């Protein structure tokens, strides 16, 4: 049952890769 | 064993969802 | 195959990690 584990582990990643882009957005308009 | 790696991919999932709540305050804060 | 699922667990994990820290600075330059 390795394909489901692995369909949570993406859903995961996405939510991490989305995640960084915005902090990336905050971090900018933050900065000096 | 798919029970605690399950327990791993739970505590990330959860660490996620603490993130972009905090990010999501974060991006109101440097919103115009 | 127990190991390499585990593998991106972890890349998931540290990923988390780095957000994690780099949120905590856009919240402190936020902040009043
Ligand atoms: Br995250
Ligand atoms: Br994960
Ligand atoms: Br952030």
């Amino acid at each position: 049952r390795m394909k489901q584990l692995e369909d949570k582990i993406e859903e995961n990643t996405s939510k991490i890769y989305h995640n960084t882009n915005e902090i990336a957005r905050n971090t900018k308009l933050v900065g000096e």
